[PDB]
């Protein structure tokens, strides 16, 4: 479970 690129 990974994540989306922070903004
Ligand atoms: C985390 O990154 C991975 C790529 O290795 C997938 O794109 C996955 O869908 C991402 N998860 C989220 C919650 O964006
Ligand atoms: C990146 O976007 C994804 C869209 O599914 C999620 O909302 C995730 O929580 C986001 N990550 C951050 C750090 O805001």
């Amino acid at each position: 479970p990974t994540t989306t690129p922070l903004k």
